[PDB]
């Protein structure tokens, strides 16, 4: 697949060229982050992706700008001591952003291409091909995940339907927390409730809660049993076949949580997939999609209940759970007796809002969500239920 390995090869070309970003910032006592320059580069690329998902466009390019930091920052390290052989300084304008530009422009070929047949992405060639980069698996798995984005695709009149009766149905879980779940009152609480009441509010709606679950979210979707839906739900690109999502409004990933008693053999990916490890996870979402693509070792225990999970972790009876991180930092503080075990996440995910496939719901959704995380502390909401501002 032509598509696929070029667009790889166009990506690590643009990657290879920040070893001599460095050694000119090194030269220069410059920093590594150049918002202005990356705020050029964003719009250009936006403006040459049209067709594409803007959010998408500017979390992949994003990505690969984060990729090129975090190389750019190896290199100082090697350059504490040894020094930039300063008759080998490469120009940052005249010789190295023309290329990085001209790189940008061939990438955004190669999307137009793939987006329009239609590239089927392997994961294990983009690994094989990464592999080599001194990069952290978190980088490594958005620069992949915001690519697979990108490049997916029998719309709904959910928006004209709304205008007339003004009933937002919205699909809640009430088993995540700290997005939505219910207080030891009996009543419905999270960042998603008041997320989702701003929302109505702001639009003249009034919000009928339809209860969902994990296995049965995309089938309640597909049955337009819900208009928009709000459990802390990932932006993957299975569901996005189906369904549409909002901007995000977290970015996280996956990590381990267990044990504190047990950390130090358990603080590893390594030490966590082995044969008599106990996985737990909750079915039917990307908790379960990760520890079976990510795990070859652990035996794995599906558990129905995600509110009552962690006493398993607890008791003694499971070893370790895979699950978002803004979770793992809750559930770690809630239970003293638990630990996050890895020293970062895994992944690369982002929370949005799930959409009936509206493409009008999605542009006044975006429009007001991005508003909403302008101008109200979203800080605070997080932090009310539970979330460490970190
Ligand atoms: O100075 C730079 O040009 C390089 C490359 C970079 C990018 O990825 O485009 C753009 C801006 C800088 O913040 C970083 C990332 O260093
Ligand atoms: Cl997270
Ligand atoms: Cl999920």
């Amino acid at each position: 697949n032509h598509s696929e390995q070029t667009l790889y090869q166009l990506m690590s070309e643009r990657l290879a060229l920040m070893p001599e970003v460095a050694k000119y910032k090194w030269h220069h006592n410059l920093p590594i982050e150049d918002l202005a320059r990356e705020a050029m580069v964003l719009e250009r690329t936006v403006s040459r992706t049209t067709v594409l998902d803007p959010i998408h466009t500017k979390t992949f390019f994003g990505l690969q700008m984060t990729a090129a930091k975090a190389i750019q920052a190896n290199v100082f390290q090697s350059l504490t001591n040894t020094d930039v052989v300063a008759s080998d300084v490469r120009s940052l304008n005249d010789d190295l952003r023309p290329k990085l530009t001209l790189l940008g422009d061939q990438i955004i070929e190669q999307l137009l291409i793939s987006y329009q047949n239609g590239t089927p992405l392997n994961r294990a060639h983009f690994d094989a091909h990464f592999a080599h980069f001194e990069l952290n698996p978190q980088i490594k798995d958005g620069l992949f995940k915001s690519l697979e984005l990108v490049l997916t695709p029998d719309p709904r009149d959910t928006l004209a339907r709304l205008e007339k009766d003004k009933t937002l149905r919205v699909g809640v879980t009430l088993d995540y927390e700290p997005f939505s779940y219910q207080d030891n009152e009996g009543n419905r609480a999270g960042i998603d409730i008041e997320l989702a009441t701003a929302l109505a509010k702001e639009f003249g709606y009034r919000i009928v809660w339809v209860k969902t679950s994990w296995p049965t979210l995309m089938a309640d979707a597909e049955d337009n049993l819900f208009d928009i839906a709000l459990s802390g739900i990932s932006i993957t690109a299975q569901r996005q076949h189906r369904m549409m999502f909002s901007a995000p409004y977290h970015t996280g990933g996956k990590t381990a949580i267990g044990r504190c008693s047990s950390v130090d053999e358990l603080n590893t990916l390594a030490l966590i997939d082995r044969a008599e490890t106990r996985i737990i996870v909750n079915p039917g979402g990307t908790n379960e999609r990760f520890v079976r693509s990510a795990l070859t070792n652990a035996s794995i225990r599906i558990h129905p209940d995600n509110r009552t999970i962690f006493n398993e972790l607890v008791s003694g009876t499971a070893d370790a759970m895979f699950t978002d991180s803004i979770e793992a930092q809750l559930q770690a503080t809630k239970h003293p007796s638990l630990c996050v075990l890895l020293d970062q996440p895994l992944t690369f995910q982002q929370k949005g809002i799930l959409l009936q496939p509206d493409p009008e719901l999605k542009k006044r959704i975006d429009t007001w969500l991005l508003d909403y995380l302008s101008s109200h502390d979203v800080s605070a909401l997080f932090s009310k239920h539970g979330v460490d501002p970190d």
